[PDB]
């Protein structure tokens, strides 16, 4: 079981290159099940979630591999299996995205129903419901969501009652091959949804409104292929900007997208940080100052992203003053708080809210990671805490961050991967 | 990684012997740190939690082992180490109970601060707070809760603002050796607390009011030793009564305690079960009938116990009608719902409430265990579901149930433990 050994107080400063969004690459890879011609994806991060997706894709008949240039070449021209197996699905619930394109293109699909997840209740009722409105017959047999449709899907008006990133993407994917026009009202607006829509359009789709709560899709017979550069990862960017904010350092993020982090950037400024945004980079200079506590409320884009919640919890735990953190997306995503309390942090939880009291310094000790995106807060804490910190079960971190040790070391952090 | 293979529909009927309460044996074993003379505990279940406690106890200088008769012999006359190490504490947060007796008897103690736990936020602020009111100086250093006191503790009035089983037990333990009298208002009333108090009294303690919200303890210089038979486990009993209730069978639980399951028994009757209570046994006969849905609201004893919540969720998922399950103890203890949904169950979660719709039959498939007490619901589901069911990560089950496969097989269930 790999662990991270991170050392005493450090000023995190320097340059770091931002990779493509994990959550844009993932849905794009599943959407690729629709491509009848070669696909070439660039700027795809190198982390476990991508590898798992490739394993699922390959067992469907898709030929896909990353070459020496780092680009992902994919050929889905001969899919001959239409099931995403339980053995793989259980490791990454996002694989539910395989159902939509499979049934839209091949009129049948099967995916293991995602079970429980630590961070909260995550049913996929909205995905099923949306596909059913497009004309799909779906049943649950032996733990598998089985979808079938006698003819091409049929576009129609669809109002998702809850703001859902996943459901918005499943429905949109399926809608690209449906007969007529589909309209997704109350659609999630996340930047990854915009990128997937742009990807599909480059292959012949006709999607407009992506980024808004009103999506319009004019179905087509089939999609071809394309080359696509994945949109910069706003969460990785936010995470590194936070690295400087919590250490009083100065960090420059390269290859960023200016407008996908407004909520995060505003909070960093509210906390006392100076941030400079150029078309392709973002620089945060904490001017060697301690952060000022700021309240946080997670919500769908463009509001504050839940994937940046833990990162900001850490910022608040070392800031000056008291703050209120409210999580409205996943009601049980505070696992990092008690791990941070072990390091000297001060906070109290009540429902979906946490009230933190900032402290001057954290102290190193052993802590456990459990959330692929949120747990990064523990590694960051190790970088600014006194003495030594041991972050166990970092395999979670490897699912949501590429070359995390190299990128952090590049900012002055003393971190080494070991086992035993 | 061990898993359970359980087979198709079965009527669970027969006799099963109930063991001592895991949660009475655990606090009693930590309370034993106070004993200056030999201790002999009988009716102690054989499950992982006991083994972990013994490992912690042994590294303190306590000589303790279960003999061939199954009895646990303990000698804490020569404790020479006063730290419960992170390596052990992280596997069972209940080890926090080691701090109270250590500081009360040796005036110093050290225990790793429990980190995060899947089922919910579980701080121990009340334990620390209570010990501090008794005269202990406590600090958090390098992830360890360090307690110290220059002289014997001093008894005083203590009002725990929240109903807490753990805090009620830490404070009571420490109070037995404090100077003067301690009064614990708003104390938790659980049967295991009554049993621990009876155990301590047999060693010279002077505790009255256990079982009520008002505990009175007259401190003494030192405690001696005794022989004690652990109180029957109400949760294991409830679990087996439920086995019959969900399968229309008839089960007889031997060596039970009549009055520790009133809430559970009433709900079973509300659900259509016939239950006969004798001084030493409880029999549930479902008369081969399907259960009638019943609402559930968890709360401190004598209300409905959270440790029986999943078990009843399963009962509701196969009952007739709709039900509302509200969890007020641990807000994130519904992990079993999505695993049960995979088996054909119907339910929707909203906050700390789950609304279930009973179905006629469940269907076998693979599911994952994650809660030492709650996950037993998944194994039970396997017993009544059609076809085959695979319950993975049963090591959790082994922490909270002794010889679970043997006891279930003894009721007609087809279950086998395997790996790979
Ligand atoms: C692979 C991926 O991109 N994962 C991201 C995606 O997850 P995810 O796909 O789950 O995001 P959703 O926006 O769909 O849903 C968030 C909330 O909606 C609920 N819900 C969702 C679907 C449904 O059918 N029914 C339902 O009740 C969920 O239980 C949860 O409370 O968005 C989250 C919020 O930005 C991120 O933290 C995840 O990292
Ligand atoms: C070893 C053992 O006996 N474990 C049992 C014990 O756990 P446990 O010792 O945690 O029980 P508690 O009754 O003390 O507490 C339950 C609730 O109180 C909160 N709390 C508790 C202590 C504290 O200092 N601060 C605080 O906020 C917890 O976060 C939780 O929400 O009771 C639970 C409820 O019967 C059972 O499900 C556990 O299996």
């Amino acid at each position: 079981m790999d662990k991270f050994r991170v050392y005493g107080q450090s000023r995190l400063s320097g340059s770091v290159n931002i990779s493509g969004a994990k959550n844009a690459a993932l849905p794009i890879l599943f959407a690729a099940i629709l491509a009848t011609e070669p696909v070439k994806l660039t700027n795809v991060p190198e982390l476990k979630d991508i590898e798992t997706t490739l394993k699922i894709l390959r067992q469907l008949g898709v030929v896909v591999d990353r070459d020496a240039t780092g680009a992902v070449l994919l050929d889905a021209s001969n899919i001959n299996h239409f099931t995403a197996p339980y053995e793989l699905v259980k490791t990454m619930r996002a694989s539910i995205w395989a159902l939509a394109p499979l049934v839209a293109r091949f009129h049948q699909g099967q995916v293991s129903l995602p079970g429980g997840c630590s961070i909260g209740a995550r049913p996929v009722d909205l995905h099923i419901s949306g596909l059913e409105k497009l004309g799909a017959d779906i049943v649950l047999e032996e733990g598998y969501v089985k979808a079938q449709v006698s003819d091409r899907l049929v576009g129609t008006r669809i109002v998702i009652e809850k703001v859902s990133v996943g459901a918005t993407l499943s429905i949109m994917m399926a809608a690209t091959l449906a007969k007529g026009t589909t309209v997704i009202e109350n659609a999630a607006r996340e930047p990854e949804i915009v990128d997937t829509a742009d990807f599909l359009n480059k292959m012949g789709a006709k999607i407009t409104g992506a980024g808004s709560a009103h999506i319009t899709i004019e179905g087509v017979e089939r999609l071809t292929g394309c080359e696509h550069s994945v949109v910069p990862d706003r969460i990785e960017t936010g995470t590194f900007l936070i690295a400087a904010a919590i250490s009083g350092g100065c960090v420059v993020c390269q290859n960023t997208k200016a407008d996908t982090l407004d909520a995060v950037i505003d909070k960093l400024r509210e906390a006392g940080a100076q941030v400079d945004v150029t078309e392709n980079s973002i620089t945060l200079d904490m001017l060697g100052n301690r952060p000022k506590a700021v309240n946080i409320r997670t919500a769908p884009h463009p509001g504050f992203p839940t994937d940046m919640q833990a990162q900001f919890t850490l910022l608040n735990m070392v800031a000056e003053g008291t703050s209120i953190i409210t999580e409205t997306i996943f009601e049980n995503r505070f696992m990092h708080i008690p791990e941070l309390i072990r390091m000297g942090g001060k906070a109290e939880i009540e429902g979906n809210t946490a009230v933190c009291h900032g402290v001057e310094q954290l102290s190193g000790t052993e802590v456990i990671a459990t959330d692929l995106r949120a747990s990064i807060s523990l590694v960051l804490a190790g970088c600014i805490a006194t003495g030594e910190t041991i972050v166990d079960r970092i395999y979670h971190i490897d699912r949501g961050y590429e070359h995390i040790e190299d990128k952090l070391r590049g900012l002055g952090a003393k971190i080494e991967r070991f086992s035993g």
